[PDB]
């Protein structure tokens, strides 16, 4: 649970205001790390950071930023810059229901820019400054629907694919460095966006009772972080995967991904 | 009063590791019953057991078998000899997507195995039990296809309807003695892979509407048990299956489920 001393003085959470973004901050800022807290409501943001810096005791700097827009990275880079860096997490994600020719083009354009073009910009800059320093850490966030698909939001695992995979190569180039990489993959997670589809009696709090809290998915991630480079949060997740890739062909998952929305 | 008190000591179940099985598992455990579970991934079950006796305090026996193979059943009868049992459920199910012809016939043993024959090996072989006892409890599980037809995987649709069509036969048989028997028929149930692809809404919400979770299902099940002979779960899958039970044709029904392939 140590972060300040192996990695550096300060960490980078791109979309913390709430949920498992929210957890990373409490959790680096509970590991001695100094909290650069990213995301789009800034006085929201504000609010987090004046409990975190009352917590724990450490500095934070807030920056409101939009990784739906181009520009954003650049607008993060500018605000890091100078600082003694040893932290990064990619956690913020965008999708939007409808089949392909359904969403709008601007849609579309959005997802590439939050899930991809965002992603990488960030993940290949503050690469450049832990591998040149031999120190740093980055955990990115990607989800099961990256190994699924996601029918009628094909872009969302798309997109967390592309984190998966991208997050996947470079936790192997990392491994023998002072450079630490992983990629923790989420199921169902009690955050706001989460909560959003339960309604309010049992058929909710059913799916509570099996969701997975941030707190823990973000525990998870730092457990493993440094030995396992690619990490699917919680066994019962972990499992499910296996026995999907094991037992299954891989149209059986994809069609078993559409019941919502066909028979 | 509670199910160990009702039925008996211990309830197997028979595909226990995920799902509605798992889900079968812990609400037995929450009515003072001990838990024999049955499935293929022994370390699994290991795990969900002890889970089981941490949360309930009852106790927890794991059977590794493949009702697929020739032989499963006699391992459960023989993992059961000389305990006091009170409940069974059918859960397992195996289908394998296909036209009849490009499936290869060890497939199609295969399911025939899991959904006909070691489905009907362990349903008789504890009714002989409770029936003797003139006590316990049977709840099988059955699928949406079973009512539908699933053209392009013939033997889900198939193998669940001869379930659902013995497991009725028999909890009628059962009314008026002291085993009581139930088949419930599900729809979309939200594993933990189905769960991750909810769309946020309120396109979410409507989807939870319809699909039920493991607990929601069993918790059905059980308030219905001694009550109900063949229940349907879930509020919005009464009304869909209504609908095309009423309203439409048996041709307009498969000729929907078809619709998807081609
Ligand atoms: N919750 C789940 O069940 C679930 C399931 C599978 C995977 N995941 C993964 O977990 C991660 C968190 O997703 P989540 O939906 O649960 O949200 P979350 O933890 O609340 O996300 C953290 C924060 O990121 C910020 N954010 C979102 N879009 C942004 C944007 N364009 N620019 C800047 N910041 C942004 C949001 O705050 P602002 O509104 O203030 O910007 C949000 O509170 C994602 O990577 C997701 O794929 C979650
Ligand atoms: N819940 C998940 O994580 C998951 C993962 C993959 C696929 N699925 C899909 O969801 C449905 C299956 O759901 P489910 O696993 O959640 O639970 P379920 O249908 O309630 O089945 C309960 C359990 O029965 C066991 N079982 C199945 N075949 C068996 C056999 N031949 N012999 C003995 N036990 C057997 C399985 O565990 P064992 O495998 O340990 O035998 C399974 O977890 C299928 O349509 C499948 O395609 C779900």
């Amino acid at each position: 649970m140590n972060l300040r001393e192996k990695y550096g003085e300060w960490g980078l959470i791109l979309g913390a205001t709430e949920g498992v973004g929210k957890a990373f901050c409490e959790k680096i800022a509970a590991g001695g790390m100094n909290v650069v807290m990213v995301g789009r409501r800034e006085e929201k943001l504000n609010v987090l950071a004046g409990e975190i810096r009352e917590t724990y005791g450490v500095e934070t700097k807030v920056v409101r930023a939009d990784f739906s827009q181009p520009g954003a990275a650049e607008t993060v880079f500018a605000a890091t810059e100078g600082l003694d860096m040893g932290f990064m997490s990619y956690v913020a994600c965008l999708h939007s229901f409808g089949k392909i020719q359904d969403t709008p083009w601007e849609k579309h354009e959005a997802m590439i820019n939050v899930n991809v073009v965002t992603f990488l910009k960030c993940f290949h800059h503050y690469m450049r400054i832990f591998a040149a320093q031999d120190r740093g850490a980055v955990i990115n966030v990607s989800s099961m629907t990256g190994i699924s698909s996601s029918p009628w939001n094909g872009q969302y695992g798309a997109g967390k694919a592309f984190i998966l995979k991208m997050t996947e190569a470079v936790a192997c180039e990392c491994e023998g460095t002072g450079v630490d990489v992983e990629v923790i993959t989420l199921g169902t997670t009690l955050t706001p966006s989460l909560l959003s589809n339960l309604p309010g009696g049992p058929q909710g709090e059913a799916v509570m009772k099996i969701a997975l809290t941030p707190e823990e998915c973000v525990d998870e991630a730092f457990e493993k972080l440094g030995k396992e480079l690619s990490v699917i949060a919680g066994q019962r997740n972990k499992d499910s995967v296996h026995d999907w890739k094991a037992n299954h062909t891989e149209d059986e998952y994809i069609r078993y991904m559409g019941s919502f929305y066909r028979d």
